[PDB]
């Protein structure tokens, strides 16, 4: 579907957790560690902004392992949490999502989103 411009802002600024935004994954990458499944970190776009501070719930790992959720795909977020770190950096943890369109159905980044700041 059409990307949810201003969703990233709603999330970071208004404390909005009710919205179900359509986002493109710009990049996904693992943080690996000993006895643990990886934690995937994602750089996501809402078509207006990018934000690097997304992490994936471990329940969604199989979608990455089975190649559904990959860099350039479009997803709809059904549930997420926003945490404030000790650092102060805020992080958004994606708890529930559905892939709307494969990475292959489009070539690289959609539009020209600007890095978000806050």
């Amino acid at each position: 579907g059409q990307l949810s411009e201003g969703a990233i802002a709603a999330i970071m600024q208004k404390g909005d957790t009710n919205i179900k935004p359509i986002l493109q994954v710009i990049n996904i990458r693992p943080i690996t560690t000993g006895n643990s499944p990886p934690r995937y970190r994602l750089l996501m776009s809402d078509g207006l902004n990018t934000l690097s501070s997304f992490m994936l719930a471990t329940q969604l790992n199989p979608l990455v392992e089975e190649e559904q959720l990959s860099s350039n795909c479009v997803c709809q977020i059904h549930r997420f949490i926003v945490n404030t770190l000790k650092d102060g950096r805020r992080v958004v943890i994606l708890m529930e999502l559905e892939v709307l369109k494969s990475a292959e159905a489009v070539g690289v980044k959609i539009g020209n989103p600007v890095p978000y700041n806050e």
